[PDB]
């Protein structure tokens, strides 16, 4: 019937951040902006959803009476921010609301019906597995920032997450870079592959790097429809899937290269960084004119001025610079898109792979054999 | 002559920031003007104008002009200790780093309006911490209304030797005041809001708290110069400031004293549960305790209770054997909480529809007023 509980203010507030990260509220169209609150054997479950998926996160609570009641997930997040106590007491006061309790304050919060709070879909798995939090961290981190925002290539609004062979892998394309990060599985898993909208990708991402999930593991079930993630045993996610197929990416990576830069990666990325500086957003470009004595980057805004950084050969480490080529390379990019592969993998070097000026750079750190990116150059 | 310099790139950061906050056409632009070992930044927007130097190193004298935007867009990403900047003519303004160059568009100089001269009819000298004081405790309740233009500003005006600001936007009024030891001639002038934020900002800056602040005025422009290097002359709201004295109580039948933190704490908290078209928090007082609480029409409602107390931290005291309940706007009274630094505060009514009066002990020179909403 009524629910009633106790709860440590601090971890109502950690699971609060991550329903207000899931809820509804861009107030342009009609919105459900309602979280659900069941006290049931020992736990407050705590609900949220928006179109694209379902979180449901346990916590250990003093359940005085079980229930289940919704109310406003930004009253109940913005009030629970602000009270000094180290617990509070919700209960389920009916027509008077839910009353949020401390030592000297009380906020009564008007309900809405269970029935209106969307239900949990059922999920009917074709395959599952497990795999530890770190490296699906690692494989979403590496993918995330080249997912497309372009609607009409819906097949690409999302992460390929597939098998081949003993790999689960993650890969993302927005039609001008790509990028493909794996892990080796232990087990034998069926062959799958699915497209995980980009909104879910970025939510299951912040679950399994919070501090109590990092170290541990995360179940993953689905079918061609929709999946399900199970992460250190009481937090779920429901997600749809993207329907549509994706590339045959294979075909993307260049075979061969007629010249390799080795170069200190924050070095690059920092120089890169500045050097955008001068550009507008009609025109993100930077020009890497390479050679073996020095790398020369520059960059043109209109209506603004130029720009240009002169890096020079050196074998420190901190410094680090070498091409491995007689000739000269006068090549563009957008340095977005460099920056968004400089800043996925924490490594001293990175080295880019080249052909001629109009075909794509092969990117990766030596550290990370399973980690590859391929951006294609803009004219300068 | 073709400006060169060497300048310290945090110096010159900061700058910029100032610059940057100021902000025709040629009013998107900066001048830099190197001559005698400093380099004069100069800033403008349609209320004022902006005088800034700083000590470098000048290799060569000379004057340029160029995009603000970009220029504070670029110095603040540079790592390096010192830049160099050389206008190097048709290839515009460059500014060198160790391993980076960027070349600006330079516009004409010819382009860029001189600082206004200004005959002053009274002129005056407080510390930067006394003027930065009246400003801070008067910005917060100028009003937004563009229909009520004059209300835009605060009012910077003398009394005998009490040299106050005002602001007032017909709901709440804060004074506050410095007295001077110099006989000035009598003068009101309205200070316009942006002119007043920027000239806080530089009163406050680090290397400029600690020192004084000229004022000269007359009734079209005024005039600070800031600890000698840095001048603001700003525009004035051409207008008549009213009577604000009407919001000063004739009397008050009760007082309120409590810890300012422990309230504004518990203001902010009951205030969640509003919604923007009925913002109010309503005060219901008596001897043993004051009852803070709020409504939000489908959201809620909130209560919290503080009861009488000696102790400092929780301090809360109420000297009336009647019961008052009186609301006021929680974001007028937590603006006035906020603004000066104190362990108490006193809060003097009368009745429901009357105004509050709120004053800090030890802080004379600081008196606010808000009015009452019905709850």
């Amino acid at each position: 019937h009524m629910l009633k509980l106790i709860v440590e203010t601090k971890t109502l507030v950690q699971s609060l951040g991550f329903a207000s990260s899931v809820v509804e509220k861009r107030n342009v169209i009609p919105e459900y902006a309602n979280i659900k609150l069941s006290a049931q054997d020992g736990n407050l479950e705590l609900s949220s959803t928006n179109m694209d998926l379902y979180l449901s996160q346990k916590i250990a609570v003093q359940v005085v009476s079980e229930g289940e009641c919704t109310v406003s997930t930004k009253t109940l997040n913005d009030i629970v921010r602000k009270l000094p106590d180290s617990e509070l007491t919700l209960t389920d006061l009916g027509t008077t609301g839910l009353e949020i309790k401390g030592k000297n304050c009380k906020f009564n919060l008007f309900t809405l019906p269970v029935s209106s709070f969307p239900a949990m879909d059922s999920i009917n798995p074709e395959a599952s597995f497990k795999i530890s939090c770190t490296d699906f961290a690692k494989i979403i981190e590496s993918t995330k920032f080249s997912i497309s925002l372009d609607e009409t290539r819906y097949n690409l609004n999302g992460v390929y997450l597939h098998i081949k062979d003993k790999e689960f892998c993650s890969a993302s394309t927005d039609g001008h870079r790509l990028s493909i990060s794996w892990v080796t599985l232990e087990k034998q898993i069926k062959n799958f592959g699915v497209i995980l909208p980009q909104k879910s990708a970025e939510e299951i991402l912040k679950i399994v790097k919070d501090p109590k999930n990092i170290n541990e593991d995360i179940e993953i079930l689905l079918n061609s429809n929709k999946i399900k993630f199970i992460c250190n045993e009481n937090t779920i996610m429901l997600s749809k899937l993207i329907d549509g197929t994706f590339p045959d990416y294979s075909t993307f990576i260049p075979e061969s290269s007629s010249s390799k830069l080795v170069i200190n990666r924050k070095m690059f990325a920092d120089s890169i960084e500045r050097i955008a500086i001068i550009t507008v957003e009609k025109f993100r470009a930077v020009k890497l004119s390479l050679s073996r004595e020095t790398l020369e980057i520059s960059a043109v805004g209109e209506a603004r001025g130029n720009a240009k950084e002169v890096i020079n050969s050196s074998q420190d480490k901190e410094s680090f610079y070498e091409y491995n080529s007689d000739e000269s390379l006068a090549i563009g990019f957008n340095p977005q898109y460099l920056e968004d592969v400089l800043k996925a993998v924490k490594s001293d070097l990175v080295e880019l792979y080249f052909s001629d000026v109009s075909a794509p750079v092969l990117i990766k750190f030596p550290e990370n054999p399973k980690d590859i990116f391929v951006v294609m150059p803009v004219k300068v």
